[PDB]
C-alpha cells in the first residue's frame, strides 16, 4: 500500500497545513496571514512586503487597518520569510504579481462585492503598481510607502553593471555586497529589529535578483500611463534606497484621478519604522485616506 510522503514544511521546518498557506501556480507554498474585524468587513486590503522582509513585520500596520473594519490579508513573496523557494530568487518579477492577483481572487470569492486596496512597500510597492495595472479599474485605492520607481541613481548604475556581466556569462553565484542597514531608519531600534530578524535575508542580493528588480523598474515606467488606480503615496526625502526622483515621477506620469503625495523630510527608506513622529504620521494619514474612502 502506497502512503502519503511527509507533509511539505516551511523553510524553517513547520509544516505549511498547521499555517494559513496557498499554494501558487508553480505548486510553492505561500505563508497566509489574515487580520479580520469582528464585524462585517467594509472592504479588503492586501499588504505587500518588501525584498528580503516578509509579512509579520507589518503586524502594527496591519491592526491599525482592521481596526477601521477592514479584512487585512497578505503573504510572504515566493523565496521570503516562511514561504517556500530559493532565498531571494524569482524567475521572473511576475511570479510575484501573479501570486498577489492569486489571493486577491480567492478572497474575492469568501468576500464578493467588497472594495479591495492594496498595500505596499518599496518592493512590495512595484508589486503594487503592477498589479493595479493589470487590472485596471478592479482595485478602489492603493497605499505606497516608498515604493520602488526609481533606484538610488548611484547604486542602480552599479546593478546594470553586474547585469551586463551576468548576462554575458554563467556566473550563478555573483551577488552584490548586502543592503546597508544603517539606510533604513534613522530610528535606530528599528534597524537593530531588521538585524535581529531571523525571517529577514540579510545576504548579498544575487545579481540574478537584482536583474528582476531592474525589470520590475523598467516595468513599472511603462505601467504609469495605465495606471489609474486612488492611490496615497509616501516618500522619505533622505531615502537612500528607492530615490525620491521615483515618486514625484509617478506623481506626475501616473492618469490616476485621485493621486496624493506625503513627503517626509529628512526620513529614510522604512517610513513605517522610522523615528516615532514620522511613523506616527505614517499611521494616522493611511488611516485618513483609507477610511474616506471605504466610509
Ligand atoms: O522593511 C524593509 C526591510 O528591507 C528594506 C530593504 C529592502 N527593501 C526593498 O524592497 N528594496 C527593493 C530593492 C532595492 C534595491 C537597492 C536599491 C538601492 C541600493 C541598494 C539596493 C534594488 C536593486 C536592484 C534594482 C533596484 C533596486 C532595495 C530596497 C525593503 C526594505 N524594507
Amino acid at each position: 500500500m502506497p502512503e502519503e510522503s511527509s507533509p511539505r514544511r516551511t523553510p524553517q521546518s513547520i509544516p505549511y497545513q498547521d499555517l494559513p498557506h496557498l499554494v501558487n501556480a508553480d505548486g510553492q507554498y505561500l505563508f497566509c496571514r489574515y487580520w479580520a474585524p469582528t464585524g462585517t468587513p467594509k472592504a479588503l486590503i492586501f499588504v505587500s512586503h518588501g525584498a528580503g522582509e516578509h509579512s509579520g513585520r507589518y503586524e502594527e500596520l496591519a491592526r491599525m487597518l482592521m481596526g477601521l473594519d477592514l479584512l487585512v490579508f497578505a503573504h510572504d513573496h515566493v523565496g521570503h520569510g516562511q514561504s517556500e523557494g530559493e532565498r531571494m530568487v524569482v524567475s521572473d518579477f511576475h511570479v510575484f504579481v501573479r501570486d498577489v492577483l492569486q489571493h486577491v481572487d480567492s478572497m474575492q470569492k469568501d468576500y464578493p462585492g467588497l472594495p479591495v486596496f492594496l498595500l505596499g512597500h518599496s518592493m512590495g510597492g512595484a508589486i503594487a503598481i503592477l498589479t493595479a495595472a493589470e487590472r485596471p479599474g478592479h482595485f478602489a485605492g492603493m497605499v505606497l510607502i516608498s515604493p520602488l520607481v526609481l533606484a538610488n541613481p548611484e547604486s542602480a548604475t552599479t546593478f546594470k553593471v553586474l547585469a551586463a556581466k551576468v548576462l554575458n556569462s554563467v556566473l550563478p553565484n555573483l551577488s552584490s555586497g548586502p543592503i546597508d542597514s544603517s539606510v533604513l531608519s534613522r530610528n535606530k531600534t528599528e534597524v537593530d529589529i531588521y538585524n535581529s530578524d531571523p525571517l529577514i535575508c540579510r545576504a548579498g542580493l544575487k545579481v540574478c535578483f537584482g536583474i528582476q528588480l531592474l525589470n520590475a523598474v523598467s516595468r513599472v515606467e511603462r505601467a504609469l500611463p495605465k495606471l489609474t488606480v486612488p492611490f496615497l503615496l509616501l516618500q522619505g526625502s533622505a531615502d537612500r534606497l528607492c530615490d525620491s526622483k521615483g515618486a514625484y515621477l509617478l506623481m506626475e506620469l501616473a492618469k490616476s484621478q485621485d493621486k496624493t503625495l506625503k513627503i517626509y523630510e529628512g526620513a529614510y527608506h522604512v517610513l513605517h519604522k522610522e523615528l516615532p513622529e514620522v511613523t506616527n504620521s505614517v499611521f494616522h494619514e493611511i488611516n485618513m485616506w483609507v477610511s474616506q474612502r471605504t466610509a
